[PDB]
């Protein structure tokens, strides 16, 4: 009656706490820098942007809560992972609810293909997470070619959501999927290299070593620069973009 | 020959659905189907749209049990080990979540905009059900009978309303079944609770399988702060006696609300059959 509507509204506050626990962790205020850069082509409406951002950022973190459980991570960016605090069921709930609150949010774009797209990209992400666990469960390191596959499914899976949602809400229609893989790998491999120089996570240098001390760092350096090159050569054939290339050349520090 | 991505891909689908399949093969998925067919005697929906509404409902159900078992730390389900104790927590979470989104994809094929609206609400609801369940658990508290019923209509007992609601989108039938659907949702659940018990020299949180069950709750509220040989204790409290009473009492209101919607032979057959327990 009365008491049930209080006890219910409460549960929704509670439900977001693991999601919030992940928001507050250090860095990943730099995601925002990136989508803003992409808007120098898409010229998207400020109000559709804020929702595409809200969504992307919801799906991301909900997807990390699961990824940590699934990877049996112990820490994330140095702090304990969400499940070791709130506990697995409490987390599963929060991520899943947040994913669906993000559906609800995409519905507000009022665009039938946006749900179509969200659904595809999530389905993709789950297959990535799929493989990741498959390998883990079978005590197996994936090959370099397979590692990249998983990243484009998981990472290009959720770059591609955002850039693709925005491109729905733009008269810009030239092909960024090419550029987005080049960035997806770039970002990942970099964050792998940085992180080393794992937490139950397959990482580009460890994989290259394992498929012969080794100087995978030497190879990873080489492999990273080589993408950045293809970043610029595909950035240009899309009429160029100052904001983005600033954020690339900045990041090529590591 | 980069048939390597074609293999690596076909594989992932097989893998991803294995825990979902593991749950299908446990007994009698033919009884959900029996029910929605009965409801079509009012909605007169197209056979092909029905099949999808059914596929969806049935996907959401099982995916929702895979999670329920993890979350309730169940050990067994319908006698066999639970899905996660075989395939393992991460592998299961993945499969349920993927299945939920394959059900989105499926609802999209109904090609009617309100269907996504509805699915999204029902899922969000389901999660709040799971919400409550753990709220109570975390607070070391047994919920009231009143509250238990609320949780059931929110959660997996809820999932009739998705289907009947999807169907009613595709129908010029517009009279109110939500009333009848609670009466049925509780009926179905409480029955499956009673059955599950009447099925050792076991303890209760063994038999319930770490689950809130109508008879155990009624017992616990009879002999501001916080609430051997089970079966005979429950009969010594006679929750079984009360559950019998409480079940029949709904079935009665099933019939009295079935009728004020112009009556329905198919359904009433399936009720009176099921009233066996
Ligand atoms: O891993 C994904 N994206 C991606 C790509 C490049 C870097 C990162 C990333 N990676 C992180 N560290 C590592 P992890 O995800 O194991 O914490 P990763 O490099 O192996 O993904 C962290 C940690 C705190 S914020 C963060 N962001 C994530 C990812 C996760 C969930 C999705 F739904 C989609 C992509």
């Amino acid at each position: 009656f009365q008491s049930m509507e209080k006890t219910q509204e409460t549960v929704q506050r509670i439900l977001l706490e693991p999601y919030k626990y992940l928001l507050q962790l250090p860095g990943k205020q730099v995601r925002t820098k990136l989508s803003q850069a992409f808007n120098h082509w898409l010229k998207v409406p400020e109000d559709k942007l804020q929702i595409i951002i809200e969504v992307t950022e919801m799906l991301h973190n909900a997807s990390l809560l699961i990824d940590d459980i699934e990877d049996n991570s112990k820490l994330r960016r140095g702090f304990p992972v969400a499940h070791s605090i709130y506990g697995i069921p409490s987390v599963i709930n929060s991520a899943n609810y947040v994913y669906f609150l993000g559906l609800e949010k995409v519905l507000t774009l009022d665009h039938p293909d946006a749900v179509k797209l969200f659904t595809r990209q999530l389905l993709e992400l789950h297959q990535g997470q799929g493989l990741d666990i498959y390998w883990r469960d079978n005590y197996t390191c994936p090959t370099e070619e397979e590692y990249k596959a998983m990243v484009l499914q998981k990472t290009g899976g959720l770059f591609g959501l955002a850039v693709g949602l925005m491109q729905l809400f733009s008269d810009y229609k030239e092909d960024l999927k090419p550029l987005l893989n080049t960035l997806g790998l770039f970002f990942q491999i970099r964050d792998d290299y940085a992180n080393l120089h794992t937490e139950g996570k397959f990482s580009f240098p460890t994989i290259h070593a394992i498929w012969s001390d080794v100087g995978s760092f030497e190879y990873t350096r080489n492999t990273l620069k080589e993408l950045e090159a293809k970043a610029y050569k595909q950035i240009d054939a899309r009429g160029g973009n100052p904001e983005l290339v600033a954020l690339v050349k900045h990041l090529s520090k590591m």
